[PDB]
Parts: C-alpha cells; structure tokens; sequence
C-alpha cells in the first residue's frame, strides 16, 4: 500500500537514558509500522538521524508503495547524494530504522508476527543471556549479587560479565569470583567494548584458561580484522564481534578471515531486517551461529532469532521492554515467542506522551 | 493454511525430453502449489525422486501448515533417516519440488507474483542470454545462422555456446567463426559442461584469450575446488558454475577459493527457493553477481532475477515455457516481468495430459 | 564371467533395526555376489536404492562381464541420467552396493578372501576398538558399567564413547567418569554426529585437555572443511572424519586442508571398494592412518584392514554379525582373519526368510 | 590560542554544483581557520554535516586551545555519543572539516603555508594530471577535443578519463579512440567510480592491455577489499583507490592486500590532515605511491604533496579554484606551490554571498 | 604359490643402448614372471641394481607366497639394513623389478592379460604420442622430417619434443619451425630434461606463448619443488613431471603444491606397479590426468593406462618393442589392447642371446 507519511520520533527511556530513535511510517489503510536505531540518548546527535530520516528519506518514501521493501531499501541506501556522505554512520542507522518500520507493516498487513511471516519457528524456545548484571560499573559486590540472583532466583543459566579494566587481572579477579559464586552449569560470556589491543587480550586469554568463558565479544578495536584473527588463533575462547559493524561487506571480511565465531548482527547498526539476513545467511553458509547485539534491546531481534535457523541464543536487557505493546518476556531464561502482528517495535502510546523529544 | 495433499508428478516434455518432476501440494483453502526439480526425463529414475516425494515427503507434510516453510524445510532436510541417505543426490532434488511448492503457496495465497511477495524489483528489465543457439551437437553453419537470428532478428545481444569437444582446439574454431559472423556488441559466454581437466582449460583459455568470452561455465569437474581456483588465477576469462552444486555449503567452499566469478545457483539442485535465497545472499556478501542455472527452464529464477539485487542477467531456453500457466517470455532479449499469483511454476492442463507419466 | 540377475534386497536386522540394503549378483557359472550399504531401516526409503539398484543399474549390468568391475563402477556412476540426479546419495549408496557385489564375486571366483586377493595381510591382527558401549542415549551408569566390561571381561584396550550434548560439559563429566573407572591404559576415542560448531568444539576440546581423548570424530558440521581445518589447528585432539562423505573429492578437500587425521572411508558410503581403495591411497600418500567407519558392521572392512598398509584399527559394533556365513569375530580386541572366498558380505540363507522385506 | 567561536558553512559552487561544507572556527587572537568536506550539494543532507558541527563539535570545541590539533582530533573522534553513531559518514566528515581548520590556524599563527609548515618541499613541482577533460557524460568527439585542448594548448601530459559504462567495451572504444589522437606520451589513468564487479573488470583489463592505461581507480564495490586483491593479481593494470575509505583502519586491510598501488587518501573523507599524514605515512612504508583524490579539489592537498615524500602528482579540476584567497593554478601541468599562510581552505567574500546557503 | 628362485638379468637392447635390468621369479608351479627398471645400459651400474636384486631380496622371496605382492612389498622395502640405505636410489629401482615380477606372476596364474585383471578396460583405445622423433640431437631438417613423417605417414596426431638448448631461443626456433611444416591439429608437447632453472623457464614459456605446447615436461631440477609450482603460476603451458620422483611422498608434495598437472609415474623408478597405483589414484583425487613415462617403453603401462579411470594418452618409443613376447603395437596413433596373460614383460630367447650381460 501506498506511504502516505514518514514522521520520525525520539523517546529517552530510562534505564542516563536509552536512546530509540527511529521511524513512524504509514500507509494509505491506516496502518502504521515502526522503526528505530538505538542510541546514547543525547539529543542534539539524535536529531541528526531523525533530519536523515524527514529531510532526506522521507521525500523517497512519500507515494511509494511500503510492499516493496527490498527495493525501497536499495533507493535509500544508494541514493547517490546521500551514499556519498554514507555506506556507515548517520545516513545507514537512519536507513535502519526506515527498514525496519517496512517489514512491521509488512507483517502488520499479514495479520501475523514477524518470525511466522518470514517462514515459522526453527525452535520452541529460545534461550536468554542476562547482560544486565555484568556491567563493568558494577563493584565487585553488586556484580556478585546480581550474577548470583539472575540465576538463583530468575532462573538465567548463561551470563554476559564486562571486562576491560586497564589491568585485565582485574578482570580475572572479578570473573574468579563469579565462578566461584554460582554453579557450574551457569555459562558466562564476556565482553571487552574493544578497549584492548592484540597483546593485552593474548594474556588476558591465556590467563582466562580456566575460567570456562563461553565467548569473548568484541576483545578488539572495531574495525581491525588481523588482530582479531590473530586473537583466535592464539587462544581457545571464542570470539564475539558484530555490533560496531555497518554492512554486509565489513561482516564478510571478518568471517572470511576466521577473525570472529560468534556472529553478532543488529538491525539497528546493519540496514535493518534486510540487510540482517544477508548477514545471518552468510554465518549459516559458514556453520556459524547468529547471536545479535540488543541495540533494539531485543524487540526485534526476538523475531529474528525464533525464525532464522543459525540463530542460537539471544542477549536480554530489560530496561525498555515495558514500553511496548509487546514487550519481549522472558521465563526462567527462555524468551516467549511473540504473538502480535508485526516487528514488536511499536511503542505504547503513552511512551511518546512520557518520553517523547521534539526532533526540531 | 493445512496440507491437505500432497501429488507427485512427471512431465517428460519435447525440446530428447526435458523431465519436470515435481510436487502439488494442496493447503486447506484449496491453494495448489507446484515445484518440480529438471531431469532428463528417463522414468525410472524419475520415479525415485516423486517415490521420495509420496513416501517419505508427504508423511511429514500432511497437517503442517504450509505458511512455515523455513521449518518444514528443516523437517524435511534433517528427518534423520532420510538425511542419512541425503544431504545431495535424490532427497534434495525431492526436497527441492516441495520447497518450490510452498512458495508458490505463499505467493499465491498473498494474491502476488513471487518477485513481488519477496519485496520488488531491483530492475525494470532482467536481460536474457540465448543458450537454446548454442549446442555442441550443432554444425557450425547450424551454430553460426542460430546465433545470427537470435542477433540480428530476434534482439537479444547475449548468447552462451557450448564447448567441450576432445580437442578445444575445434571450439576455438567454432567460436573465431562466431565472433566474426556477429556483431563485436554481443556477449558470448560459453560453457564446457565439466568435460575438461586444469591444463586442458589453462591452454584453451590462453588461446581464447581474443575471443571476448563473457565467462567460462563449468570448465571443470563439479566436485573439484582447487582445479576451479588455480584456473580463475590462470586466466582473466571468468569462471561460472553452480548447477551441480547441491548445498550452501559447497558454494561457500567455491566461493570462498576464489574459484567462482559468477554464481549460478539452481532452485531445482539446491534446497529449493530457501536454499536458493541463502546462496545468492553469500554472492552478494562478496559482490559477485547471481546467473541462475536454468534448471527450471527460469519458470521460477525469472521471478528470484527481478528481486534479489545481486543478480544480473538471465538464461534463456525456450523448450518448456508454452506448458505454463504463466510461460516466460524474452522480447528484444528482455524478460517479461511476471504478473501472475505464484511462482509461475503451475502447468497447463495439457501438459499433464499429452506428457505426463504414471509415477507408480 | 556374464552377469545373469541382479536381484536388490533388504533386510532389517535387530540391534530399532539396522537396515541391510543392497544387490544379490548372479554370475553366469552359479556364483553369487553381494554388496549393501547401511540404513536406519525405513523400509520406504530403503526401497528408493533397492529400486535404483532395480530399475537403472540392473538393465546396466545383465550381460556384461563381472570381473570387469572397474569399467562397470565408471558405467554405473557417469550414466548421464543418473550422475544428473547423483554423485552422491542414493544413486552413491545403490552403486556402492553392485560394487561390493562384484568384487565379492571376484574373490569367490578365485577361491579366496578379499583381503588374500588384493595382496595379502600387513598386519598378524587387525585390533579392534569397541563402539557399541559408548551410545549418548545410555545413562551414565550404564555408559560406566559397559565401558567397565568390554575392558575388564571382553579383553578390549580401545572404546569409543560418544559425546555431543547440547552442554558438552555433560560430556566432560561422562568421560571424566569412564577414565576414572577404566584402567589409564584403555584408549578413548569420541564421536559428536556433526552435532556442535565449532566455537563449541574449540571449548571442548580445551576443557578434555587432561582426558587423553584419542580422536573427536565428526565434531563438525559433515560438510563444512574450513571449520574442521579451523579447529584442528586450535587443539592437539586429531581430528576424525569421512563417515558422511561420498567421494574422493571430498576426502580431497578435507585431507589437503589438514581438516582430518584419522580418515574415516566406508565402502557404504563412498562408492564401495573401488572408491575406497582411492581414499585410502590419498591417505597413504599423506602418511595418515586410515580407520573405517563401520556402515557395513566391518563386515568389508576386516578385509580391508587386514590388506591396506595405511590401515591400523578396526571399529567393533557386534549388531548384524551372527546373520553372515562368516561373521566378524573379536577374541581379546583383536579381529579374526577372515577365511572364506568372499568379501564375507552373504548373509545367511535364514537371514532373508526371517528378517527379508519385500522391496516392491 | 583558545577556540572563541565555531561556524558552520554550506557553499553550492556552480561546475550541478559542488557542495563546500564545513567549518571557520575563530582563535581569540583573531585568526579564522576553515576547514571543509566535499558533497553533491544537497542542502538537506549538507545539512546534517554543519549540524553536527555547531550541535555536537562546537560544544567540544570552545574554550579549547586551538593549538592541541592532536588531542582534540581524539576528544571529538571518540567522544561516546558521537563515535557510538559514528566511525564513518556524517560524523566523520564533519570530524575532517574541523581538523582541517585547526591545521590552517596552525599554519596561519605560523605565518607559512602549510607545506612549509610541515617541514618543507620534497618536489620543485607537483604535476597535475586532469580530470576535467574526462568525464563520463562527454560525447567521444568531446572527449577528444578536450583531451586534445588539455594537452596540446594546456600543456598536460597526464589525464584521468571516467569509464564505467554497462559495456566495458563502449570505454575501450572511447580509450583506444583518445589513444590515437593524442601523443604516446601522453599518461593517461581511468577511474570507473565503483561501477563494476570483479570479472567485468578482469575482462576490460584484458581488454585494455595494449592502451597503456596508467591507473584504473575505483574498478571495484569500495568495501570489498578481496575483490581487488584478486583484480591486482588478475592484471598488470595498477588499482588506485582511497577516495571512499573513511578511516585509517580501511586503509590498512586494501594495502596489506595488495589490493591498492596507487593509494588516494583524500582529507575531506579521512578524518583530515590528521588522519591524512597517517595513512600518507603508512603508504611511504609501503613504498606505494601517494595520489590523493581532489574532494577538496586540491586547495589542501596541494600543500600535502608538496610536502610528503611519498607523494607523486596531483589530481587537478578547476570547478572552484577561483573562489578561495589562494586558488591553487597549474601552468605547462605543474601546480604552482602556495604561498599565503594556512592551508589555502579560505574562501573568497563573494562565494559566501553568491552561493552560501543557510545551515539552518 | 611358492616362490622357488629369483633370477636378476641384464639386456642391453640398442635403439646407445637401452638398459632392461631386472628379475625373473619362479613359483613352484613353473609360472615365471619378469620385472625390470630401465637404465642408460652400463653394465657396472646396472650390476649394483642385480646384486641387490641376488644379494639381498632373493633370501627374502624365497619359499614366500608370490600371490600376497602388497605383503612382499612392504617386506622388501622395509626390511631395515636395506631402507637404511634406500627409500630411493638402486634398492627402490630393484624393488620395482621384483614387484612387477609378482604382478606378471599375478596375471599370468589368472590367464589374463594386467589390465583386466586389474578390473577391464576404460577406454577402447589408448592414444600415443611420438616421442622417437623428438630427439634434442636431431637436426632441423631430421626434426622436421621425422615429425612430419609420424603425423602424414604414420597417423599420430601427437608428438613430444626436446627442449634444452643453452639458450631457448633456438628451441623456439626449431618449434616454430615444426609448428609451421605439421598441421594445426597435431598435439605437441615439450620436454626439457630437467636442463633449466626457473627464471630460463619463465623466458622461455613466455616465448612459447603462440606455439600451442601440450605441456612442458620436467622444465627444472627434479627435486625442487618450489621451483615447479612458482612457473606453473607463471605461464598457461601445463607442466608435466614424475618420471625421476622414487616415492608416492615426492609425488604428493608436487601435486599438492600445484607443481605438476601431467602426473607421470614410471613403475620402473617408483616401486612398481603396487607404488605405481597409489600415485595413480593419487592423481585421481585431484582431478589430474595420468601419462606415465616410459622407463619400460611401455611395455607395461600399457595395461596400466587401458585400466586406471585417470589415464589418458601415451608415451610411445619403438626401441624395445620387438625383443617382447608381446611387443606393444602402435596404429593409427592408437595402442593395441594387450592379449597375453601377463604384463607384457616377458622377454623372447633372442633378446637374452644377442644381448644379455653377465650379472656377476
Ligand atoms: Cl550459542
Ligand atoms: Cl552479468
Ligand atoms: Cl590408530
Ligand atoms: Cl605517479
Ligand atoms: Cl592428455
């Protein structure tokens, strides 16, 4: 159906705040889909993506017919002015947010949720990883008795723990004691935000020999494939990257390279949903498994991981989720599996009412 | 909707038959999908293919909701014992047909073409190249009028001319004679059909090296990624193949060597349009461009070529077309965009009547 | 001497059976040889390579001279028709099983065993390594009880326990446990099934570090080289593998990559002995141990053991022996030499009229 | 000195125009440096670059002592918000604009221009090579008059000539055509703009191997470093590239491919001349030649490949020389070296009157 | 049967004079086979060959089953004081004869001619190429005669000539010359004897570019590996090599490096036709074609290349021919199909009469 109106939109939601910036598109019979990137919640750097999106997206969405996203996404993405000062950065991100808003009405217009339009479930549950007791901010305490509730009482069995501290021993200390604190069985994943460098991260690796660590995410800076190359042959824990990446092109050099094995693709960072796939069938043609990055705090990422079959288990962070009509959910470390028509990225009305900021 | 039936079938249609064996599958609502894989229609082994389909498919179809075609491709694909016996050769072909068949399904119940339903079109005209001129069983004056007609009557501007003769030196004469009976604007591709070893395709490249031959299509044996890989180093002519490729995985092996330029995924030799789709994905992962094997006669890959936006050009053999609800239809060397519900896979009557066989 | 029947055959056999599917060959002098591969025992699948044995190869074979069984291998495979729909699968397995039928007719006719009439033995006893103690399904006190017997009542010094639980730490436990039960002298190989990726093998495979695991055989997707080369590099554990594989390509691929270290061919699922006599030269000219998979209960391959020089043990399932005029047999962990003419594939006359199925 | 006031600016200078877009940022001393990227001359996207400057750097920026161009080029390059949206696109360019303009207060509270500043010439004359003569849109006899005029009244010896049609061909005509009309001495580089894939350009080269083609820019996707690699290996054509690469990292992976010969950093693209001398530094380590691309249509790079020793010629096109206090001026094919303090970024009262645009 | 006496023998047969050094074995039912490597016919040379053959694995065959060949095999070739000094060199040479000693006993005891009992024929007919007109020390007007002869009298289509003069350009020369007097359709391979190092061959194979050269035999020193596979990088023209290679090990590391893509085994230099086979499927695995050199004139890979599926033409020399029970026959450029029991070793009276040496 024809797009009859492109209206971008800021909420900073608490957690200083989380940033969803992104994108009401609707369409000649009303409905209307949502989209949106995920940021720092500054608004001046907000604004910037939600200019993209009414000042340079928008007059190539007007009278266009939403059914046909995948060409639509090609028309944005290579629009020549604006790939010019693109292919990364402000211009891809509010791309994203456009993208995904097409496939919430597509799924919207099928009566059906995003995971069943695509094609049905690969599993009957999928599996949750709590982020949000391993922030590096945390003393030792908190992070001891965050790690120990999220399993003793929430019923979580996988963890994701922050390192990077100056002195990775740090680190080892603080992963010791979570290791000594809850059962075996709890799998713990670690993530270094890429402040290390390849000869930091070889010790920090060797040291971490006995800690049972199911998976290092992004031990590197962003955008240095050899180290990270060099990294996994060096060591037996595996690597975790994706989040920082823009495009298809930048995910292939990294799995080509053996530089990463757990693949991490977010459609707020990737062009969306369609560039999404292209990069989660790429890890399929290697055997690899998808486990995306929470920018969209999993609202979307839920659909995605119930249906496309190299997906395995999925990052919780719960501090946007009752924004939503659907919030994501999950039950003793299993998400629900969603029911809604659409992309579950539709906010509460009141969500705007609250949280809303103007974008000019 | 429910399966509510599910029909093998076997077309052995004049061009000295070319096999279309396949499924019907019919949902609740009385949709009819169809999806067949290409065979050279000698019945007994035919009759494996549709026997795989009756006997061993349709236990697993029958109630499933045809709507969850990723998950019943999975069902099917790594149903243990058939995929002891599988994961190529005759179960996959089968499982191909199926595949087809619900995305017709889908395509039909959504009221759109396929090319549509996937999300638009990524051109407003897919060029064709002309393989039905080129034979090696023709004489060069047959090989020489053809190609001129398809040229300088017919309009199409690419053409693909087989090689493969004990001597390649013949097929150097046969394409000289060629190259100077039309137009220097027309493409000629050419194909040996695995017939030749590396240094017999080293020296004939080399002796090529005038011809402007737009790619070289299965200089070498199917199976045999190295011979592939040190060819494409050997030569600027370019390599193409991928219709005897059964799985995502050979074409990552492939692709990732370097040993293929131009990737020719086949819906009727991979896992169907699924597999297909994960294939083209990977092409465009690494910019190379996606020419489908004909091995549906393009029935369903004139639909995949107007959507998915690593493709370019399309084959063209007219053998079949007339028997379908929807034929293709190439003019001026352009294929006609389909209008159709479905993946224009659906037979005529007729066919089935003046063609058809008993698959028991 | 001149083919006169081929009559396909199955039989189910109790360990919920282990299918025995392949080709009776009747000679023109009275002798009769058979060849099989090995099947979960779904009778309608089974019936698809009995029908291809049937209905494409017997009209192929009636006629020709058995002894020229490398000619007729090249016949049967590179059919057109019949390549179109293999290289692999079922059309692989039914020409596995004419190949061992011939060769067994070949032996018969000079009077001897196989492993006599290809050269001799090169070894005074092919020792075995016992695997039907090791199944996942088995509780840990069972997996304990019968690792305990075969070592301390059945005199065997090798087993092979599989692992491949959704935690491999289950599997780490498991192991612990056999290796602390069993003497230190008990070699211990593993098996996953393809079942984990290879992020899950590289932490495995670190945390068995202590177990002194012999080889981790198919930890890896079957298909997927890359992985498997990416792994054997990460970890000191060989590498074992070739179940899965069809051809000599792929043995090829993975050799050269130094994916695998123990090979694994298995006349069921390669090309019979004709292909696996290939195989298991490319091993020899690698200087690595040739270990076959037992999809024919090492009924074939005790001869092939007993003869090739790269081979060094033997897998011991006992399920189907007893149903052969000459079973395998192991005394102390060591295979008795076969000594009937023969490549002992005849099962007993009573096998047929107790455990034969109609294949039609 | 402390930075007193940043301003944003947006020229549209006639050739449909190019966009001037950056930044004047004032000293409390009085002195004004400018600093600026290149763009297509949108407004609304042009836009989102000077927002970023007055929105997100201008806070970071006042009260800073101008002088700190190091520490500064970090304090903006990683500030969280920004780098979290950033890395590449908008907020990169808007990061080069501001640099540029720290450098020329550097050099102008010097009282030198630039390459004097840096440590003095490394050439007597920088020859230029022109750009203008070539473009894609010019008729052949255009495109011959043109090139004729540049070199035999102009005095060039070296000319860039865009190719890139559909049919590489329709270039080798147009080459071979200027080829014939021109001087053998005259050098002659192409620049295809990222339009092709890699075996449309294995074969062009092939094709173009008797036209002496000095470079060919941009042949291939801008992020797809294998491809070139393979083209640079396929061909003795060298690649240049650069002009699209954001950071120094991107930089890094083409030319430790061998993926790049001819390496075009371009200060309005990189992070400016901070960023620039890097990637600058790392080709001289190389010993690869450095030939930066006119985005800033040389009036910065001028002074940097006066300066920098691995520095060879100079792109030149004089779409808006004349606007700026020092227009760079090539006579007989050689750039003039400048003279005026700064970095000759300054622009000419009227180009703000005639065709400044307002930012907000 | 039982092996009764091993007699060693020497002809010098002329064409100065070719060496046929080998063994003649008895077996308890009169049956005698013959062996022999090849040599440049000096008798104090070829004496060290016999002494080994008397001296050393006579005591070792005696009172031994000849029919268990792969048995003896390892036990000769292994026995340790004898490896000690060996793996290549005269003890490998003197193996050889002995084991295709055992293979003629094989075939002979079975009434068959080798190939078919080896398992028939995979061809109808085995092509030849003229060697005997090639010689380096034939002048122009006899190079030219002779070719011609071969090609419009004789009815080769293929011929192999010298290369090695000092400077190439006189080899180029005399192939230009050749070229230009036989038809186009005549085949023409090179063979440099190992005379030249890797730059000479890279000269050269660039000059030879428009000759069309089969393939270029042993350009370069025998045991340089390297060297091989940097010039099969470096030019179109196949390289062929493998007749000074002792072991299946030598011939690995050249096919695994792409150093050889004519694979040439020579049962008289490796050991026999039992290494002969393995090195043959060896090639087989990599798709590579088998031209075995004729170190025994062909007298005996003539078998080998009517059976092993990867053979495809054939070195023909006529020096010998006659001195046979059954001489190879060549017509029409095809071989003839063996007839006699046995691999075509076996001496005639006469041969031993004129030209038999004494071995002590
Ligand atoms: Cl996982
Ligand atoms: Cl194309
Ligand atoms: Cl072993
Ligand atoms: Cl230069
Ligand atoms: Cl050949």
């Amino acid at each position: 159906m024809k797009i009859t109106a492109v209206e971008p939109f800021i909420l900073h939601l608490p957690l200083t705040h989380w940033g969803v910036v992104g994108a009401k598109i609707t369409t000649s019979d009303g409905i209307e889909g949502y989209g949106f990137t995920g940021t720092h919640a500054h608004l001046p750097s907000d604004r910037l993506i939600t200019s993209c999106i009414s000042d340079c997206y928008a007059p190539l969405l007007l009278g266009e017919d939403a059914s046909d996203h995948s060409r639509l996404w090609t028309k944005l993405a290579r629009y020549p002015s604006l790939q010019w000062v693109g292919r990364a950065g402000i211009t891809h991100l509010a791309l994203a947010a456009v993208d995904v808003a097409l496939w919430d009405i597509k799924a919207k217009k099928a009566g059906v949720p995003l995971w069943h339009y695509l094609g049905g479930a690969r599993t009957a549950g999928v599996e949750a990883y709590n982020t949000d007791i391993g922030w590096l901010s945390f003393t030792l305490e908190d992070l001891l008795a965050g790690s120990a509730r999220a399993v003793e009482e929430d019923g979580f069995t996988r963890l994701k723990i922050k390192v990077g501290h100056d002195d990775p021993n740090i680190d080892i200390a603080r992963l010791t004691a979570v290791r000594e604190r809850v059962d075996s069985a709890v799998r713990i994943a670690i993530d270094g935000n890429g402040k290390w460098d390849l000869p930091t991260c070889q010790r920090f690796c060797a040291a971490a020999k006995d800690l049972d660590i199911y998976w290092f995410e992004e031990p590197l800076w962003y955008d240095d494939v050899t180290s990270h190359a060099r990294l996994a042959r060096n060591t037996s824990i595996p690597i975790a990257l994706g989040e920082q990446l823009y495009t298809v092109d930048a995910f292939r050099s990294f799995i080509d390279a053996g530089a990463v094995a757990y693949v991490q693709p977010d459609v707020t960072r990737l062009g969306g949903i369609t560039e999404y796939i292209q990069v989660a069938d790429l890890a399929l043609a290697h055997r690899l498994p998808v486990v995306p990055h929470a920018g969209e705090m999993s609202q979307v990422h839920v659909h995605l991981s119930y249906w496309h079959p190299a997906s395995t288990i999925l990052e919780y962070i719960p501090w946007i989720k009752d924004h939503f009509e659907e919030p994501i959910h999950v039950r003793d470390g299993v998400y629900k599996r969603p029911e809604q028509p659409g992309a579950s990225t539709t906010p509460l009305a009141e969500s705007f009412t609250r949280y809303g900021k103007a974008v000019k």
